[PDB]
């Protein structure tokens, strides 16, 4: 029901719009944008986060978000603090809060969804709101990111699923939208031993600063593989990881 | 067409039919295939591979079958020899050769084609044929664990989708089909260093020997992560790979 004027209302009221892709296997993807929400949030800035990928809800997993229920106000659907730094949040799994395990939904039952998200829900004057895209660089992720409308988009790889072909890719669908890619973030490439501080490349060299540089991208980072980063992640405590890998 | 008294007939000629699994995720279970028919091969025994994999064709991207042509002759669809030790093998890739990249196929378009694989190839006497059913424990790799009704049954895992509900679910299906698992494969679980040689969980410990022990499977042993594998596995040359974890 919702309609353009109306998302544009709400939309506007965001300072900042960045949206979050990836290639087919979105590896890092979901991670990297708590991490990146946590980056801002505490800053001191007002976060929120938008959950769009048709497969799992990652997101209320990282933030540990078993609560998951929708409420609505006079501004409209409500959405989740998270736990720690009281970061927005709105996902497809707080559609059925009394489930205690993700549920994959179906397909045309999720286009109609992100877009009443976008326009109906109440994030207020935050000045950072992330939108986690589906994996990929298909019709998906481009329905999404035309709605979105973002003011900035992020790409994050892998050193196997990083390509100028996948950024190159990403350059178009930035411009198809009236956006632009302002940064690149290379997720495990590489792992550093905690008893001698020894790197190896397990998943091999991404090369992911050659790209940056290619198509001069503003920002690009390489975060590494962790034990911990990933301990926390799965346990739903990515609020409690003490590293900023933005800055 | 193919029928099952066409299809019985066929595998009879087969001494041992071990299909390999794994939950949603499938990290490693092609390539855990590759590694066992590579195990077999190795040993002077007569290997071969069927595809059933709906998610991509991993198995011909791990042997580096670019070639994938499908010939057929007076015994019916000739399967590609592997560049290396000669190990037979099947996938819905070899139906269109001139194609450079992987392709995702339909639905229906894979439940008739695998039966029809697993009658109308000409396998011939060989004594191990490994069926790489699709990832997870759906319908989808239980009508092909059906069909192929594989004599012995291989789990596949990692320290994060490893659980005493997938083997357990394994177990059902394994009965659902006269059959068994005869093995538990934890993939990943570890990673030792190359310059002081300390372990360090990543993933974390996927305690895949406990659950071996609980229901006593047969065989259990962990492949650890490995720069060299994973560099083979993507450049298909699997079969250079100088490491027997199944020994
Ligand atoms: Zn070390």
């Amino acid at each position: 029901r919702v309609t353009d004027e109306e998302i544009k209302e709400r939309l506007g009221k965001i300072k900042s719009r960045i949206a979050v892709m990836s290639g087919k296997g979105g590896v890092g993807k979901s991670t990297v944008t708590a991490l990146l929400a946590v980056h801002y949030a505490r800053q001191g800035k007002k976060v929120g986060i938008l959950d769009a990928d048709f497969l799992g809800p990652s997101i209320p997993i990282l933030f540990g978000l078993r609560n998951a229920r929708i409420a609505v106000s006079a501004e409209g659907l409500e959405p989740v603090l998270t736990q720690k730094y009281g970061i927005k949040v709105m996902s497809m799994q707080f559609l059925l809060p009394k489930e205690n395990t993700p549920v994959i939904w179906r397909g045309p039952l999720i286009a109609g969804m992100i877009r009443e998200f976008l326009g109906r829900v109440a994030w207020g004057e935050l000045d950072h709101l992330l939108i986690d895209l589906p994996p990929g660089t298909g019709d998906a992720p481009l329905t999404v990111m035309q709605d979105a409308k973002p003011t900035g988009v992020v790409v994050v790889s892998t050193p196997q699923e990083l390509t100028a072909v996948i950024v190159e890719k990403a350059i178009n669908m930035a411009e198809e939208t009236n956006t632009s890619v302002l940064g690149l973030v290379e997720n495990m490439s590489y792992f550093v031993c905690p008893n001698c501080g020894h790197k190896s490349y397990i998943f091999g060299e991404g090369k992911g600063e050659s790209l940056a540089k290619k198509y001069n991208i503003g920002f690009f980072t390489s975060i590494p593989i962790e034990e911990e980063l990933i301990k926390l992640a799965d346990s739903g405590r990515i609020e409690e990881y003490e590293k900023d890998w933005f800055e």
